[PDB]
């Protein structure tokens, strides 16, 4: 498990341990075994400025929020398994560095304003809508299962709920994490890169981004 590639800072910034580090779990993504999650947490604990923040980054009716429904249906059980593994593999003083951040811990008033900006843009701007929708379609085209165009549209909205967390530096339980680790570059991480640079949908950068962009750390075996 090692750093393969870096967006948002230089390699030295990491070795100087400048930043707190989030571990961004894609729940239901088959790479995110408990074993692989534990190895990302191990790596992040050895490179972090202080804290490691574990959270659910994406999900690819008991709540109005899809991320919240995923948090209560599946995220809580995942977090319990992770904690158990951690308490058996790490020392007490290492365990004190780890923060388990639920959707609620991240989606505060300021965060939700950003999501709401994106929802309104999804509704008023048909170029944005179609870009997000074609976005869902390409990933589903890699799946055997099929989806109707109303499901495609609903999945797009779900992406918008997590987009600010990938784009901007947010706090979990009061702790800023400037960087996050993820094992591979994806179409979503490339999209966020352009968004942060104002090279796609520049209105988004104007309206919800803050000149402190989320650093992406590509970490895999």
């Amino acid at each position: 498990m090692e750093l393969h590639q870096i967006r948002g800072c230089h390699k030295n910034d990491i070795e100087l341990k400048k930043y707190n580090i989030g571990v961004a779990i894609s729940l239901g993504n088959k790479w995110f075994s408990i074993d692989n999650i534990e190895k990302l947490v191990k790596w992040s604990l050895l490179h972090t400025k202080e804290y490691v923040i574990i959270y659910i980054a994406d999900s690819i009716k008991l709540s109005d929020s899809h991320a919240e429904e995923v948090a209560i249906r599946y995220g809580r059980n995942l977090f319990i398994k992770i904690k158990e593994r951690v308490s058996l593999s790490f020392s007490q003083d290492e365990q004190a560095k780890i923060i388990y951040a639920t959707w609620s811990d991240i989606a505060d008033s300021k965060y939700k304003e950003k999501v709401k900006y994106l929802y309104n843009l999804y509704d008023k701007n048909i170029n944005f809508k179609n870009y997000i929708e074609n976005f869902v379609k390409e990933w589903v085209s890699k799946e055997k299962r099929t989806f109707n165009n109303n499901e495609i549209n609903k999945f797009g909205r779900y992406i918008l709920e997590e987009l600010p967390e990938l784009m901007v530096q947010v706090k979990a339980r009061g702790v800023l994490f400037e960087a996050y680790v993820y094992p591979y570059k994806t179409r979503i991480t490339e999209f966020v890169g352009l968004l942060q640079k104002g090279e796609i949908f520049p209105e988004i950068k104007t309206n919800i981004l803050d000149n402190h962009p989320k650093i992406f750390l590509e970490v895999r075996e």
